[PDB]
C-alpha cells in the first residue's frame, strides 16, 4: 500500500536563503535517465523519425548548428532563472515569457539543488522548490524549444516533476515536505508562458505512472550492474 508514497507522513507540509545541495558525478541513476530510457517504442519511434528528417533537411552542419542552439538557450534560460531567484541573458524572450509567473513566485527554499530518494534509489536536480500563489511546489521550467528534442518528450515532464518531489519527500537534506507541482512552458517569442499547476491529488496520479516507469527501468539487466558515472538532472 504505502510501500512507494509520494507524501511524507512523517514531514511537516507547511513547515531565508535558498538551499543548493551540490550534485557530482554519481552511478545513482537520475530521474532524466530513467524517463529517457523507458520512452515508448513508439515514442522513440516518432522522435528518431524527426531526427532522420532534420538530419537530411538541415544537413550535418545545420543540424549541429540547431541543437546546439536550443540546447545552449535552454541552459541559459536556467542558468538567468537561478541567479534572479539567489543572491545577458535577460533580453530573452524567455525571460520576457516568465515574468507574469515570477511575480507570483515567493518563499523560494531550494533552486538547482540535487534530490537523492532514500528507499527508491534515484536522484536529480529539481530547478526550483517556491510558492506559487501562495502553494508551495516543485517547479520546473521548459523551453517551448525543446533543449535536448530529440531524446524528450514534453508529455513525461509531469512524471519528472513528480519524481522530484517524491525523492525530496524521501532525502534527509530536506526537513520539509512539498505537496503540488508546477511545469512552466517559457514561450522563444516573448508570448506570456503557461503554468500547468498540480494540486496532490493530480501529482499522486502521476507519482504511479513514475513508479511504472522506474520499476520498468530497474527491471531491466543491466541497470542492475553499477553505471557508469554522470551529471544528470
Ligand atoms: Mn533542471
Ligand atoms: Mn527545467
Ligand atoms: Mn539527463
Amino acid at each position: 500500500q504505502n510501500w512507494f508514497p509520494i507524501f511524507n507522513p512523517e514531514r511537516s507540509d507547511k513547515p531565508s536563503v535558498p538551499l543548493k545541495i551540490p550534485l557530482q558525478r554519481n552511478v545513482i541513476p537520475s530521474v532524466t535517465r530513467v524517463l529517457q530510457q523507458t520512452m515508448t517504442k513508439q515514442q522513440v519511434f516518432l522522435l528518431e523519425r524527426w531526427k532522420q528528417r532534420m538530419i537530411l533537411e538541415l544537413g550535418e552542419d545545420g543540424f549541429k548548428e540547431y541543437t546546439s542552439n536550443v540546447f545552449l538557450q535552454g541552459k541559459r534560460f536556467h542558468e538567468a532563472l537561478e541567479s534572479i531567484l539567489s543572491p545577458n541573458l535577460l533580453k530573452s524572450g524567455y525571460i520576457e515569457s516568465v515574468q507574469h509567473i515570477l511575480k507570483d513566485v515567493s518563499g523560494v527554499r531550494a533552486l538547482e539543488s540535487a534530490v537523492q530518494h532514500e528507499t527508491l534509489n534515484y536522484i536529480g536536480l529539481l530547478d526550483c522548490v517556491a510558492e506559487y500563489q501562495g502553494k508551495l511546489c516543485v517547479i520546473d521550467w521548459k523551453t517551448s524549444e525543446k533543449p535536448k528534442p530529440f531524446i524528450q518528450s514534453t508529455f513525461d515532464n509531469p512524471l519528472q516533476v513528480v519524481a522530484y518531489m517524491g525523492a525530496m519527500n524521501h532525502d534527509t537534506n530536506y526537513s520539509f515536505q512539498v505537496q503540488c507541482g508546477l511545469i512552466v512552458v517559457a514561450y522563444k517569442d516573448g508570448s506570456p508562458a503557461h503554468p500547468h499547476f498540480m494540486d496532490a491529488e493530480l501529482c499522486s496520479q502521476y507519482w504511479t505512472k513514475w513508479l511504472l516507469r522506474l520499476e520498468e527501468y530497474t527491471e531491466k539487466k543491466k541497470n542492475q550492474n553499477i553505471q557508469k558515472p554522470e551529471y544528470s538532472e
